């Protein structure tokens, strides 16, 4: 009757990166990243390797999240256009 809805999903994509310290190998914790849909780690494996070219950088986790935005009906009216 009264509801409206809009949903965003975002995937927060946890990353890691091999440096090199002090001559050994180790983990760089790199911040998280965010896109927008649902990714799997494959896709976001995909969308590093594609975004940092031959760098070592691993994704760790995937996290989806779903938001859904709604407005009443009533309060649309108010702001869209007839068209």
């Amino acid at each position: 009757a009264k509801m409206m809805q809009r949903e965003i999903t975002k995937t927060t994509v946890n990353v890691a990166k091999m440096v090199m310290v002090d001559g050994e190998v180790q983990v760089e914790q790199l911040p998280s990243e965010t896109f927008v849909g649902n990714l799997t780690m494959e896709q976001a494996q995909w969308r590093m390797k594609r975004k940092y070219k031959g760098e070592p950088v691993q994704v760790v986790s995937v996290e989806p999240n779903t938001e859904v935005y709604e407005l009443p009906v009533e309060k649309f009216l108010e702001v869209a256009t007839v068209r």
